[PDB]
């Protein structure tokens, strides 16, 4: 049963890469010895080509992703090797590394060990390999309120925050035979943060506000012909919205509207000021030159339209089909401004891909 | 079988119509006498109380209408005894001159004459009873680009605009039996025009912007219990996005925000100044200030969230069904500023409701 699941989606898989690989004929009989390993292991094990070419495929297939113009440029590391938490530890530490590359971000995923028998080899704990705890208790609320139970959690494992708004998680994940997750305190030589500044405004900095550098999701499994690669975190460069729409801005995150409404030196008071969206464009500009003056890679949301524009006519030309999510396309600022609000997507779901799968906290 | 889906909607609609008046004994009866009317002349006629109640269920039921919570308010003209062009300008032209109320609009519905055979009674050609002209011809682009087709079709019938960007077109229907339509030029006394200034930025007013006071949406078919109103033109107040967002800033509209970037100082060279976002709050800003300031009812995307907001809680008190189009109902500017880009919404159809039609033109 599990045996077939399994074959089904390793001829759709092997096909597909190995025709866009150029290696037609090369299919038939590294299908045939698939089929064996199968009958023989109950599973099969990815060439470091098929590894590749299947994370790209991926994010190629990620509807709700903006940025997979570069999809074919993903820089993939092999690291199905590890058996020890100080391997697992050193991989993550390497990886925000060579993503960071100094702020001329490489996008690149990690790849650890798969599920066995659907068996867990490694299990990260953190949504991303950087983030910021939050805390609430008794009307004091502080940090990011969407990191609070994980926070709990590590504070439950003998971690302690500082309790700034901006304390570091610590990586914090777990191996298989043990029955609890470690935690490694991150060391800051390798967190690039980036302080909030406005082109214009020089009382912007009165805010105090910042955000890190590389955006490194740690938390979707990576599936690849029936593969299930859990722990696999990837990293892009930010799109401003991201930070300046969202995390600082959301009501349940940082909610920072109202102080950036007072030192840019406007009214809060009624909605036909348009005080709220007046905020989010200069903090979005903020954001936008602080990362620019720091050497920090991030991308605007229209050109990042407009790279997805050239990823649609790329996709139409190579006679692939396009699919999306449009509700998560648009950016959250002047979405009628980009090509995306205007048209539709075909939602459909394609493997290979990244999905969810439920914590371990929590 | 077109007597069947006749009756069956008429149940459906006797129902609930009855239950929420408070006459759900005297439903019995009535459906037997409309079953009756039925088999005898294949069609049946709504009393005044099932059709008022009936329009403003359709505007309930209108998945992508974020003003819904003023549903049970709409004023509804039963103008179903008319039958000369007329009677049909002069509905229109009185429609026009109550709905606007000297700028305190009146979500008003005139209801004509529904379909009887599937054969309409009478066929507006305006999308809204007042909307402006637009010219596309050697290179040359004036007016609202959006209504080139319909403009060019009023031209060949005699019609012929003065080319400024802001011709207001004349009301066109066809009655039945008419091969042709009428056309009839618009009132100026009858158009409130609100011309667009900025609070605080002069220089705003060097853009001669303008726009008309009431939106009076008159190509949609109304669909109450089996029966087919397709003359039935509604209206409410903007919401300012409408107008600042999409009509004035729409590349393939009146595609203003490179001269509103102008005006208010600011360049237009670099995506990551976010000029457009920038341009697209002022212009917003101005709108409703320009509305305020004329007397002209209008409400801000923030306050039509809140007010939808009080719309899902009354629904669901009322025991009803919530029904939405998300992608709609998120205002193209700050959506993320508004609950309502952050649940979903069901978009099943309910009806009675509005929906489109085939246009006669084209
Ligand atoms: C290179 C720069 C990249 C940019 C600018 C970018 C941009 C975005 C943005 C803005 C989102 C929406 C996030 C949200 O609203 O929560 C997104 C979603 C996503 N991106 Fe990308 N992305 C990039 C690279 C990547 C890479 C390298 C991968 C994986 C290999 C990836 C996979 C995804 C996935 C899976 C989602 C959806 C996650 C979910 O459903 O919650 N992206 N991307
Ligand atoms: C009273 C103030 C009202 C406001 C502020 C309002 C607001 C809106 C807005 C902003 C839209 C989206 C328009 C677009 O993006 O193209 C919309 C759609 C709609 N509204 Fe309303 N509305 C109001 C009253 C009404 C009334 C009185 C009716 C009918 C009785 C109505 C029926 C609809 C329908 C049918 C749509 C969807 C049209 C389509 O699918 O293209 N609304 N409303
Ligand atoms: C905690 N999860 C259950 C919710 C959740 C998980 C992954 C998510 O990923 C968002 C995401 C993923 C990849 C990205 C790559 C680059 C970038 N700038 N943003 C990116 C943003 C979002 C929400
Ligand atoms: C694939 N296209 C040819 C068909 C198609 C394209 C865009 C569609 O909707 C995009 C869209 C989404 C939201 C909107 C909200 C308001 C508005 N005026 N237009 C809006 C338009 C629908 C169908
Ligand atoms: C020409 N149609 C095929 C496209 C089309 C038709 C009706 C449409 O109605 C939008 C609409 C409808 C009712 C409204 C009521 C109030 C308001 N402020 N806007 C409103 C906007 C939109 C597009
Ligand atoms: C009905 N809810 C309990 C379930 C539910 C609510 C909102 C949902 O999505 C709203 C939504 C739409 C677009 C988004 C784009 C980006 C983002 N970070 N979140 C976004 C969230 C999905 C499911
Ligand atoms: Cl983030
Ligand atoms: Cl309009």
């Amino acid at each position: 049963e599990e045996k077939e699941i399994l074959w089904n989606e390793a001829k759709a898989f092997i096909a597909a890469c190995y025709q866009e690989l150029g290696k037609a004929a090369e299919v038939k009989d590294r299908l045939a010895d698939i089929k064996s390993e199968i009958d023989l292991t109950g599973s099969y094990v990815h060439t470091k080509e098929e590894l590749e070419h299947g994370a790209k495929m991926a994010w190629r297939n990620s509807n709700r992703c903006i940025g997979r113009l570069f999809w074919n440029s993903l820089n993939v590391i092999d690291r199905r090797d590890v058996r020890t938490k100080e391997e697992v530890r050193d991989a993550l530490f390497h990886h925000i590394e060579t993503a960071t590359n100094n702020g001329k971000i490489r996008p690149t995923i990690t790849i650890f060990p798969p599920e066995e028998k659907g068996e867990k080899q490694v299990e990260i704990w953190n949504h991303q390999l950087i983030r910021y705890a939050g805390y609430e208790s008794d009307g004091e609320r502080i940090g990011d309120p969407a990191s609070c139970s994980l926070t709990a959690a590590c504070e439950e494992l003998g971690w302690r925050g500082e309790r700034t708004d901006f304390d570091l998680l610590p990586l914090i994940f777990r191996m298989k035979g043990d029955e609890q997750p470690v935690w490694y305190e991150l060391p800051r030589s390798l967190v690039i943060e980036v302080p909030i500044t406005h082109p214009d405004i020089e009382a912007f900095s009165d805010l105090e506000l910042k955000w890190y550098g590389v955006p490194i999701v740690s938390d979707m499994k990576l599936e690849v012909g029936g593969i299930h690669y859990n722990a696999a975190p990837f990293n892009g460069w930010y799109m401003g919205t991201e930070i300046g729409a969202r995390n600082l801005a959301d009501e349940k995150r940082y909610d920072k509207l109202k102080k950036v409404a007072s030192v840019i030196g406007i009214a809060a008071d009624y909605n036909t000021d348009l005080w709220k969206d007046q905020a989010l464009v200069e903090l979005n500009k903020a954001v936008l030159h602080s990362y620019k003056k720091q050497g920090v890679s991030i991308v605007d949301h229209h050109t990042a339209a407009s790279q997805f524009k050239r990823f649609e006519e790329q996709a139409e030309e190579a006679g692939r089909k396009l699919t999306g999510d449009w509700t998560w396309l648009i950016p959250p600022i002047s979405p009628a401004a980009t090509h995306i609000f205007h048209r539709s997507y075909d939602n459909s779901i394609v493997k290979p891909n990244y999905f969810y799968q439920d914590k371990p906290y929590e």
